[PDB]
């Protein structure tokens, strides 16, 4: 048993976004639209995407769907922080491969969080992109 938090209950924000690729496009249920930092490369990494969850949640996993086409912004090095009451705390970090496969992060002990922040430390082309982000309880 695991349950998907409705993305419609989420709101998204990013420190860098191309006009065509806003933070909100990371949570619209469409793998053809992405969040992407600004194409002109002016916002050097790290850049981040914050997703507010709507209420206090107990999250057991996160699925990070890369762009369905192209490679620019495949995140290769990341951090994940959670915001709860309203303390911010580092909860995941590592390296991801250079491909378009969904990247999962699982919490054996489910974490309390009202908001999650994905920080892209390194990414291809010096960009960060996420086509879809889902959060599971
Ligand atoms: O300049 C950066 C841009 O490059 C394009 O080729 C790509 O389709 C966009 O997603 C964006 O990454
Ligand atoms: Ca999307």
């Amino acid at each position: 048993i695991e349950t998907a938090i409705p993305q419609s209950e989420m709101t998204a924000s990013a420190t860098s976004e191309e006009g065509q690729d806003p933070a909100s496009s990371a949570i619209d249920g469409n793998i053809n639209t992405m969040w992407h930092t600004k194409w002109n490369g002016s916002d050097a990494l790290p850049q981040s995407l914050s997703v507010n969850l709507g209420k206090a949640r107990k999250v057991s996993s996160i699925a990070i769907t890369p762009r369905t086409s192209g490679n620019n912004g495949f995140i290769t090095k990341y951090e994940i922080h959670a915001i709860n009451n309203g303390v911010e705390t580092l909860v995941a970090e590592g390296t991801w491969e250079e491909n378009n496969l969904v990247k999962t992060v699982t919490f054996d002990s489910p974490i309390d969080a009202e908001e999650i922040k994905i920080t892209a430390i390194q990414g291809v082309g010096g960009f960060a992109s996420i086509a879809e982000l889902n959060v599971y309880e």
